């Protein structure tokens, strides 16, 4: 009956396979547990079923694994649903769309479905922005040895900006502090947060960041870097 | 009743799978122990809770980690809350927020929160900066070989400054020496420390540091090098 259940959308090669597969596996059992109620060499029977319950684990493993997962992300909930995930291990980025009891169902930001095991999240470090507070902004102001002169007050200028920029969050951290000496360059850092966390809305503010960055150093005389070279010919 | 409980902030689906799972869990182990109080097929009921449990256990292996080593670091102590932690064998890097008993939770310096294992904690090698005394400053100053007669006296003048430098820490190390040729350039090297811990103070220091190293090249006559090639032209 179970076959037939299974036969209304599938076909008859696999379901004949498939039902010749639990008929073998629920005779062997019963065979095995009053093989010795007929009396017929307990002991072997014994190492029969071991031996086959023992390949059967060592298989199985891969998917038991992801079925106690689901389970411990049934309860222990590091996600939901719409978070936006990653792992700095593997290539996982992507909302949730559906937790399963083997698998999830992610959407990339290609709009593709990814079916990802659930062992893979017992043994992995995970990544949830979609909870983040707030957004990172981050660069690198790559100056020349020219402009050495000016890098206190580009600097100070800089972060006078920031400090009275309103898309900034001025709790979190704000650093413009020249930290490395570069080929071809003197590079200036900057780290700062937005308080949103949209994707628009912090990219909108980078760009003011960046263009406000540019009038700065191209005022104070300045201007940035490309590679360098010097050539002696011959 | 559990299911009940389970009920009120979950899924009708969910829970009615959870409890037949429950169901058959605690069914079968009585089944088991007390099938031979019934006194039916011992031996079989004992193979089959045999490879049962055999794959649980190499199943669960990974949950079972996680959890002993949340044991352990309840213990041992290696980091605690608001420590900085990395590790250079794997991306952990941020400010812990929480300790679990199968996972910790972390806040990167995107302000991102990260799920970790902590299985993790026991192969591995972690690095807790935030009990640190000290913060490293190194660079390199490339010089050009045109330059060579004047290092010896660039070197001492530098060693000088960092020596009396307020934010520098003289009982620890505080190197200045010509390390290396280069292509293109040779290479001095600097290796010092601040008595901070601070990120914004480190990098000042950082900053004035690198700024009087300018101040002094330029005076004694030598210029920072940019990568160099030699053009035999036809
Ligand atoms: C380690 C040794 C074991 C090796 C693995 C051998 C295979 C084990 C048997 C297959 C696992 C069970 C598959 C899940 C479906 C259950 C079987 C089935 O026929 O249901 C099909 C059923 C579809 O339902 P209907 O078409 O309406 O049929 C109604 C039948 N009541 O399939 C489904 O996937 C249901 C939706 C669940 C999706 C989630 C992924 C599957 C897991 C489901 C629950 C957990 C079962 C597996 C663990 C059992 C642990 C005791
Ligand atoms: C190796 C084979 C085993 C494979 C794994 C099979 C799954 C094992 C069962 C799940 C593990 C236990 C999950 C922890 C929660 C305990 C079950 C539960 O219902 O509590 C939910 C409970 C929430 O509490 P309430 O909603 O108020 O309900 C009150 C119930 N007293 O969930 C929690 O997470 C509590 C907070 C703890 C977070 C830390 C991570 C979870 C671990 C908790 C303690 C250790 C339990 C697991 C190891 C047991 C070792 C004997």
């Amino acid at each position: 009956f179970e076959k037939q259940q299974i036969k209304k959308g599938r076909d008859i090669t696999s379901a004949r396979i498939m039902s010749r597969i639990i008929k073998i596996t629920i005779i062997v059992v019963l065979v095995l547990l009053y093989g010795e109620h007929f009396g017929m060499s307990l002991s072997g029977l014994l190492t029969f079923g071991g031996i086959g319950g023992l390949a059967v684990g060592m298989a199985g493993k891969d998917i038991l694994s992801n079925f106690f997962s689901g389970i411990m992300l049934y309860f222990d909930r590091p996600f939901s649903i719409g978070d936006w995930i990653r792992s700095p291990d593997r290539n996982i980025e992507g909302t949730v769309a559906e937790i399963g009891w083997r698998i999830t169902k992610i959407t990339t930001f290609d709009n593709r479905p990814l079916y990802v095991p659930n062992s893979l999240f017992s043994s992995i470090s995970v990544e949830n922005p979609g909870r983040m507070t707030n957004r990172r902004i981050t660069t690198t102001i790559g100056l020349r040895y020219e402009d050495a002169a000016k890098v206190g007050v580009i600097v100070e200028a800089v972060r006078e900006m920031l400090k009275n920029h309103p898309a900034i969050d001025q709790r979190q951290t704000l650093l413009v502090y020249f930290n490395q000496f570069a080929d071809s360059s003197l590079n200036i850092m900057v780290y700062c947060f937005t308080k949103t966390t949209v994707w628009a809305e912090w990219l909108a503010a980078q760009q003011d960041v960046y263009l406000k960055i540019i009038d700065i150093v191209q005022s104070h005389g300045a201007d940035f870097a490309f590679p360098s070279q010097t050539l002696y010919m011959d």
